[PDB]
């Protein structure tokens, strides 16, 4: 079995998803702000933030396990449906940020492959595939400049949940980086 | 520009879709029948039928592809929290297959979506990915996925892969007939 999947994962994720949703994301965020203007407040950061745990451990629990990352509200679409997610970030127990946030789902493909009990695909093979996946997507996004102005990758080595690594602080650092550039 | 994507497409389609959708499919079909069999009619075949056109872009819609394929009804949706998305929707449709202007078959039917990904890749103006490349990647995608399913017996028993060529001078191939032949063999 050939386990060189990273190129397929990167082009699939770009062609089948990021290429399709990134052009209209800003307008959907702006619409949401306007719909909820006097009530729910405004999301100022208009980029999709894509979490990329190199260990490929991607949770499906909407981060309820991490009390400093909380699901706020769906970002509605615009019968296969493409919606996104607004999350609140907390710091020292207090609200600290709000952004459109999600995980790179194809990392879960890499995880299952290393966890499925087949022979030639270890945790070590997985990490090299995750890195190649990451690098290929970045190279792709680096030639689709309308997409990379709408999208930021948050790449990190630690477990997304558990231990002393704070994913919330990591995201917040990226939000402040982006705030600086605009 | 490295466009060897087929192996990744197959693993992605298996883990990210087939492994997730097939275990609950029979229960959704049973719910469909419980709600509709006494009026609209029920479905006897409980398997997902997945179409793999090797040498033509996946049509935008199955009735456009063949006038003898008619949309019947959607199954109850499958909703799930997925990688930060609340209630991501996975949906499947039942179609009627017509023969001599009469429904002759009914089943849960869809195209293999990675073949749409390959088609899109071939139409984006990028150099080094011709229709020839697309066709080779489509066959390798199909082969690898069947390779994977051969070690996944429950998944193999819950879906049927309908793999076919299509003539590009046309007229000598009916897609409904091709699906009907498979349905009649399953029984
Ligand atoms: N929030 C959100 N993200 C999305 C949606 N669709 C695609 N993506 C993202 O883009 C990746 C690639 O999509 P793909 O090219 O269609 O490639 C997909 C596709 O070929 C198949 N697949 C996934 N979902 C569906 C589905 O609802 N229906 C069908 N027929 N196939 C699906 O499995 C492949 C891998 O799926 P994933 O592992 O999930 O990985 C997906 C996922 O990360 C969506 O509707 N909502």
């Amino acid at each position: 079995a050939n386990f060189n999947v990273a190129h397929g994962l990167a082009w699939s994720y770009y062609i089948g998803y990021l290429r399709l949703i990134l052009p209209g994301l800003r307008a959907r965020i702006q619409a949401y702000n306007q719909r909820h203007k006097n009530v729910l407040g405004g999301i100022g950061n208009h980029r999709l933030h894509i979490l990329f745990p190199l260990d490929c451990g991607v949770p499906d629990d909407l981060s309820v396990a991490d009390p400093n990352i909380r699901f706020l509200h769906e970002l509605p679409q615009q019968g296969r449906v493409y919606t996104n997610s607004i999350y609140e970030l907390l710091e020292n127990g207090q609200p600290a940020g709000v952004c459109v946030l999600e995980y790179a789902t194809p990392l879960q493909t890499l995880f299952a492959m290393s966890q499925d009990g087949r022979a030639g695909f270890s945790r070590e093979d997985r990490l090299e595939q995750a890195k190649l996946f990451c690098r290929t997507l970045e190279d792709i996004l680096a030639d689709a400049p309308e997409a990379q102005n709408n999208c930021r990758l948050i790449v990190y080595q630690e477990p997304t949940e558990g231990g002393s690594f704070s994913l919330s602080q990591e995201i917040l650092r990226h939000l402040r980086q982006e705030e600086r550039e605009v």
